[PDB]
């Protein structure tokens, strides 16, 4: 598992970390990422696992290389393998605007899947709630039948959880062979749904070929998915843990965009890299041409260089840091969206469903990759506590 030390890097610079496998992952994932922040850690270290990478460990060089495009590609982002025109697009259909538009039907949405969770007095959150809202969403956002949803929801399961079924090119063709029929069906319309919208974008001073359509809103749906459903899951694992943060919200629900601030820094979840387009001495580190170098979203909110006390989560904390959502050319265009779903989901639940806990005996499992996660959830709470609230 380990590949042999390149002839560059020194050994006081060599820890390796496994990214996909944590030693520390049993005590949560976040704190299996912070070994990397330990006082005795370099800024800037080298792993031999997973073919040898770089990995920033600090906040100050994780945000420097993300603005830094011309010595960092976003060629292979993922360990191991006009840009601008295309993300107004994108933008024209996950926007502010367009979020604060849904809102309303996102509130629906989120209601009538806690509504019919609410009597059980438990549920697997992960599974129950947290997988089948953001694409819901999604078919909301893109004018889509919920019947399709099954269809759907399989193949973005099979690019990142394959069963076997299908290679990843498989499941990539037969999703573009779904869109591809409603672009250009909508290409000849005036729909104001978000694949009208691509479908009809400009760019670079001509159409959007089908080809350019089907790709963009291919990454809006699964970029949209597993981030979500994960990090939803890390903050209903604390709020389940924590009665006196349930209780703040409970008591101050205009508190809650600034806990979702708090929670996404805390408990955030993505580790995404570039790789070097040519030699590049770095914070005092010679990196070489091709040289990967995982850069993780993840470590800038938990650097206590950043934030005081990182780990502790605080809802008043002053200036909350991070760069959950990215940093640099590629931030993440699906952020605003992300925010009102959590906000919701929060607000919406707590509302519903105020006391609530961990299952008895039940250990929570976290997995550790580009997108880090949670294998369940299971939660329990006594029904005569609840309350139903109609749309
Ligand atoms: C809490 C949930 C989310 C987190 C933590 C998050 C994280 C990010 C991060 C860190 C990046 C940049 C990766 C890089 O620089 O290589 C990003 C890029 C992106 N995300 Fe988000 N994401 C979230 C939700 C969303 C949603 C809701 C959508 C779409 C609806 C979205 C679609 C995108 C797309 C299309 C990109 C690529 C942007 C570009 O390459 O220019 N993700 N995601
Ligand atoms: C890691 C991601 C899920 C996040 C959105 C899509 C994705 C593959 C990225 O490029 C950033």
């Amino acid at each position: 598992n380990l590949a042999p030390l390149p002839p560059h890097v020194p050994e006081h610079l060599v820890f390796d970390f496994d990214m996909y496998n944590p030693s520390n992952l049993s005590a949560g994932v976040q704190e299996a990422w912070a070994v990397l922040q330990e006082s005795n850690v370099p800024d800037l270290v080298w792993t031999r696992c997973n073919g040898g990478h770089w990995i920033a460990t600090r906040g100050q060089l994780i945000r420097e290389a993300y603005e830094d495009y011309r010595h960092f590609s976003s060629e292979c982002p993922f360990i191991p393998r006009e840009q601008r025109q295309f993300r107004a697009l994108a933008n024209q259909v996950v926007g502010m605007p367009v979020v604060d538009k849904l809102e309303n039907r996102i509130q629906e949405l989120a209601c009538s899947l806690i509504e019919s969770l609410r009597p059980q007095g438990q549920c697997n959150f992960t599974e129950d709630y947290a997988e089948p809202f953001p694409i819901r969403i999604f078919m909301l956002l893109a004018g889509l039948p919920e019947e399709d949803i099954p269809h759907l929801k399989y193949l973005t399961d099979q690019m990142t959880r394959p069963d076997g079924s299908m290679t990843f090119a498989e499941a990539k063709e037969a999703l573009y062979d779904y869109l591809i029929p409603i672009i250009e069906q909508r290409r000849q319309k005036p729909g104001t749904d978000a694949i009208s919208i691509v479908a009809n974008g400009q760019v670079n001073g001509r159409p959007i070929t089908s080809d350019e359509a089907k790709r963009m809103c291919g990454l809006l749906l699964v970029g949209g998915l597993d981030t979500v459903v994960n990090f939803l899951s890390f903050s209903m694992e604390f709020l389940a843990k924590s009665p006196e943060h349930r209780q703040e919200l409970i008591e101050r629900p205009e508190r809650i965009p600034a806990a979702c601030e708090e929670l996404l820094r805390r408990f955030s979840l993505v580790a995404d890299g570039r790789i070097l387009t040519s030699d590049y001495e770095f914070h005092g580190v010679q990196l070489k041409k091709g040289d990967q170098i995982l850069l993780p979203q993840m470590l800038s909110g938990l650097d206590e260089r950043e934030n005081a006390c990182p780990m502790h989560v605080d809802f008043s904390r002053q200036k909350v840091s991070h760069t959950t959502f990215g940093h640099g050319s590629h931030l993440c265009l699906g952020q605003h969206l992300a925010r009102r779903e959590i906000i919701v989901t929060l607000k919406e639940w707590l509302t519903r469903i105020p006391d609530f806990s961990i299952a008895p005996g039940a250990q929570i499992q976290h997995k550790s990759g580009i997108v880090s996660g949670v294998q369940a959830l299971p939660l329990v709470w006594d029904p005569a506590t609840t309350k139903a609230v109609h749309h």
